[PDB]
């Protein structure tokens, strides 16, 4: 009840900004999430008891990959809290409660490879989930978690706030599929310009819920450039892997998977800023302003990896 989290200074102050780096001290993650829980939700959303066990849970079901991991869920998470505390009035109470739960989620059980790998593979999940594969799992994983005896961390809600709850947390959980979100951003830019967007309309509140999980997933090429440069080793560490399993199926993967075309990386990265994360964090800030250092953030990157082909470094 009286029991708050509280980080060391540089942390306490640091962690309210977008470009925050949760560091190399795994053991500090699970009170980095409870402390954005505390300030974004309240000391009261959830039983310490209960969140601590759900946040233990959800650790053991990430794997050792090398992005795909426990770091990625608690980073996505620390996005979704920048965007909430600068929005502060845009969202609901259980919104808060379900989108910091929902990033945490959001990554579940991942074995570090796409979709298409499943579906080329054969694998079981491609046979229960045709579309968006991974992400149906990381629900019904969260799901799963959520039934443990002693997890229920959303026991206090009634039965029309929890179906609610766990319904924005599948709609968050599915929008990470960046299949989805080109058609997504789309619908969204065409709404703002023509100015038929409306966050009392479930729909278009969905669609902006949506575009916030794509921002916080990709939210890599937001950090400063030291950040950005070394989790697109790991980023490729996992690409280059399923690169080489596609070569065991008798499959040429695409460029991006190919370890033997390392050299092609920079340009690879100007089409990805310039394709998925520029017009992300643009529709992003049109629709909430103050998400605007996200953009300012990607187009210093994207900057960066122009100096990089330039030979610059
Ligand atoms: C955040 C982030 C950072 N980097 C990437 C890799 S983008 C990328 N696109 C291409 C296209 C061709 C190509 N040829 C050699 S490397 C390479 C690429 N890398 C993806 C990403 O997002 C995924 C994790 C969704
Ligand atoms: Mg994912
Ligand atoms: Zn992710």
């Amino acid at each position: 009840g009286l029991m708050q989290f509280t980080l060391p200074v540089r942390l306490c102050k640091e962690i309210e900004l977008f470009h925050f780096d949760i560091g190399p001290f795994e053991n500090m993650w699970p009170g980095i999430f409870v402390y954005m829980v505390h300030r974004s939700c309240g000391t009261s959303c959830f039983e310490l008891e209960k969140l601590c066990r759900f946040i233990m849970s959800v650790k053991k079901n990430y794997r050792r990959v090398p992005y795909h991991n426990w770091k990625h869920a608690v980073t996505v998470a620390h996005c979704m809290y920048a965007i909430l505390q600068n929005n502060h009035t845009l969202f609901t109470d259980l919104e808060r409660k379900g989108l910091l739960i929902a990033c945490l989620c959001h990554d579940l059980d991942h074995r570090g490879f796409s979709n298409s790998y499943l579906q080329k593979f054969d694998h079981p999940l491609a046979a229960l989930y045709s579309t968006s594969t991974m992400e149906q799992h990381h629900f019904s994983q969260t799901v799963s978690i959520l039934q443990l005896e002693g997890h229920n961390i959303f026991s206090t809600l009634s039965s029309s706030e929890y179906e609610q709850v766990l319904e924005i947390i599948r709609k968050a959980i599915i929008a990470t599929d960046l299949a989805l979100y080109f058609g997504n951003r789309k619908q969204l830019e065409e709404m703002y310009q023509t100015g038929s967007l409306n966050l009392n309309n479930q729909s278009h509140r969905d669609r902006v819920i949506g575009l916030m999980m794509t921002a916080c997933d990709l939210c890599s090429v937001t950090k400063l450039w030291p950040v950005t440069k070394l989790t697109a080793n790991d980023i490729y560490a996992e690409f280059w892997a399923e690169g080489d399993e596609m070569k065991k199926l008798g499959i040429q993967p695409i460029p991006m998977m190919d370890r033997d075309k390392k050299d092609e990386v920079p340009q690879g990265q100007l089409g990805f800023y310039n394709a998925v994360a520029i017009p992300c964090y643009t529709t992003l800030t049109q629709i909430l302003p103050p998400t605007e250092p996200l953009l300012k953030a990607c187009r210093d990157n994207l900057s960066q990896w122009e100096k990089v082909i330039r030979g610059e470094e």
